[PDB]
């Protein structure tokens, strides 16, 4: 049905970590400018529990936060309380980024067509996970090695998948 092509954006490692007690298991700024590179002009679309610990909005695109609290506001953002209502706000864009967290992830999953997703080679403890996925129809369409350094001091990888409609 939705016009915009629904797209994922995730880290995770090689248990499918994505989150320590709320917040991210490591620190990858190069990884971030990524993300903020391939998301510049596109909706971000976030779970209320990813939001609130980003803590404010982030520049050059629409932030859309994902809660069931009706009397829930937010400066700069805008906030829906289902996935219907978000195809509504983002009835005219061409691409729309879901950015997390896990539940959200879940809740979006029947609707992905592109998957941007780094794969990093170390085994974080962690609560929250990227969940399982039937790769079925998908393709790996691009893949490069992340940037290591002094400030980011693991082993990454950026993958691009696509599903074939
Ligand atoms: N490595 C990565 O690429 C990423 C990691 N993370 C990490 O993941 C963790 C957060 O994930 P998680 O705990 O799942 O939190 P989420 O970001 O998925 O937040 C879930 C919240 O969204 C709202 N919500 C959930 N389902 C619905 C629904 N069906 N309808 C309306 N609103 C709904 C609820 O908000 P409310 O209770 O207010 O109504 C719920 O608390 C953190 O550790 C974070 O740092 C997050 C993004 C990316
Ligand atoms: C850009 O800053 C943040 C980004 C994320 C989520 C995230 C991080 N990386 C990737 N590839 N995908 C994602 N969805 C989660 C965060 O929570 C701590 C952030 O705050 C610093």
């Amino acid at each position: 049905h939705h016009h915009m092509r629904v797209s994922f954006m995730v880290a995770m490692d090689e248990n499918r970590v994505i989150g320590k007690d709320n917040n991210l298991p490591w620190r990858l700024p190069s990884e971030l400018q990524y993300v903020k590179k391939t998301t510049m002009g596109h909706p971000l679309i976030m779970g209320r529990k990813n939001y609130e610990a980003i803590g404010r909005p982030l520049p050059g695109r629409r932030n859309i936060i994902v809660t069931r609290n009706e009397g829930y506001h937010v400066e700069g953002c805008e906030v829906a309380h289902s996935v219907e209502e978000v195809f509504e706000l983002c009835k005219n864009e061409e691409e729309i980024f879901i950015f997390g967290g896990a539940q959200i992830f879940d809740l979006f999953l029947p609707y992905v067509d592109k998957l941007y997703i780094t794969k990093i080679h170390h085994a974080f403890e962690g609560d929250t996970f990227f969940p399982e996925m039937d790769m079925t129809n998908w393709k790996e369409v691009f893949v490069e090695k992340g940037l290591t350094d002094e400030k980011n001091p693991y082993t990454y990888y950026y993958h691009v998948y696509e599903k074939q409609q």
